[PDB]
């Protein structure tokens, strides 16, 4: 279910650290080249949405969480 | 207008090369950590959307294009 | 891209918000015919829930730790 | 871009699904702090409900007419 | 999630905006190769038209009833 | 994130698609009241056009060069 909560373990946190640190560094380097304005701001908001899905893919990877809390 | 076409010059192409190669390296490193599945696929599609805005920000940066083609 | 590690209060707020939407989603989905529009509804709803869950998890009082990168 | 002209059952289904989502949204919103994430939750939910409402409106038996262009 | 039950004037405006966009979309689609970008163009356009149609339906004079 | 450098045929296809949508969009916008829905229509339409323009620029026979990264 889209509503499930994955209780991530350290392996999940480690994977998330790798992906977020990697994207953070790349995003800072790209943002430094872009002029302030609407397109730069939309790039940032679209990138934040993308990262919810990358983070969820890591958090729910077999071995990266200990238990799932389900609702209903 | 959202419909304007910026004819990029070499400085725009150089900026776009920097931003796209930076994101391609980061995306490949992140994708290598993610399990095959829907979330990985949505990450990629959201990231493609984000990059249209980063690329447009670079292409229309003052000094990065020579002329704008306008319609209507 | 901060990560918020929720405390018990954050977990309980997330229980409330996710339980509330899951119940409403079940009732609505059971009324909708199968097909493209029902699928897209679920896609958009999941996107909404990422933002609601982040709002709850990053609310002051709801996290033990913020991890920055 | 079909235009659905719903009949009485279509209006009833849409009333149920929108009433159900409005109640759940209100309960969730009361738990969320003001800010960007809460605002995006609302906008995503509005997108979701366009598709749920289209699904209901074009359900067999729920329309007087579907106008095509 | 307000509902607008349009009157004839709202239905006429909606016919004009949707007919206009459908004609333009068909002309553009006839130029585009099959594939992912063409498919996403269509779904993005459907999303856009939900908002255009709601703007027209809630225009003063275009609705007979608002249901809350 | 390949970059397509259009040739003349790609530029002329882009002229056709962008001038067609700009005229339609102007006609529609002139019917719409100012407000949030009109604003989101424009934002969603811009997103649509990135994909249509990319589809045209990478169509076989419409590009001089593809830059890969
Ligand atoms: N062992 C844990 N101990 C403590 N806290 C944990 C653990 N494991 C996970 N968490 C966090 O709780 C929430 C989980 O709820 P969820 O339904 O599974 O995640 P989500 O839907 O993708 O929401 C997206 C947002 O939630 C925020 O906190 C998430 C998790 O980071 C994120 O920062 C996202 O920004
Ligand atoms: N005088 C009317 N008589 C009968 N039916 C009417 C009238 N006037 C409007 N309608 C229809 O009611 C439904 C709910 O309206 P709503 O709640 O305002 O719509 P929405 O949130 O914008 O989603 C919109 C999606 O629903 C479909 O049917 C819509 C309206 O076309 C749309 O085709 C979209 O696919």
């Amino acid at each position: 279910s889209m509503f499930d909560t994955h209780l991530v373990n350290q392996q999940g946190l480690d994977d998330i650290k790798l992906i977020k640190s990697t994207m953070q560094k790349a995003a800072n380097e790209i943002l430094d080249k872009l002029p302030e304005g609407r397109e730069k701001s939309v790039f940032k908001t679209k990138l934040e949405e993308a990262m919810f899905f990358a983070t969820k893919a890591a958090a729910s990877k077999s071995g990266n969480y200990d238990k799932i809390i389900k609702y209903g």
